[PDB]
């Protein structure tokens, strides 16, 4: 009652010499009435395979998270804007102890259409911009989910 579980792919567009990244999305919703908006939170981990040599292998990971305000249209026309905090920073293996790695945050905006019936057969899609340093992400997100 009163609660949504969604999961998404999303893909993230990679800058020339750089590689395209995967991410899973996990999101959950409260339900509201038409005068007060209905509250997302969402939070989005990175993944990429191993590369050739193993000195540096899914060393980057990537942690999100976002909230905002879902406004229903009755229609398939339904309106979601969400603002969120993205870091990246580099993990140890295990054993090879080294002072190289690093963080760094950012802020993403995104926007999706959303239509929902009861059950998993309600759909969301959006896209997220985050903003310009010598990378800059585009990232695409599909999702399912049901309520209550």
């Amino acid at each position: 009652a009163t609660s949504t579980v969604t999961g998404g792919y999303a893909q993230s567009d990679a800058q020339g010499q750089m590689n395209k990244m995967g991410g899973f999305n996990l999101k959950y919703r409260y339900e509201e009435d038409n005068s007060p908006l209905g509250v997302i939170g969402s939070f989005t981990y990175t993944e990429k395979s191993r590369t050739a040599s193993s000195g540096d292998y899914n060393k980057n990971q990537y942690y999100g998270i976002t909230a905002g305000p879902a406004y229903r249209i009755n229609d398939w026309a339904s309106i979601y804007g969400v603002v969120g905090v993205g870091y990246g920073k580099f993990q140890t293996t295990e054993y090879p102890t080294y002072k190289h790695d690093t963080s760094d945050y950012g802020f993403s905006y995104g926007a999706g259409l959303q239509f929902n019936p009861m059950e998993n057969v309600a759909l969301d899609f959006s896209y997220e911009q985050s903003r310009i340093r010598s990378v800059d992400v585009g990232t695409w997100i599909a999702g399912v989910g049901y309520r209550f």
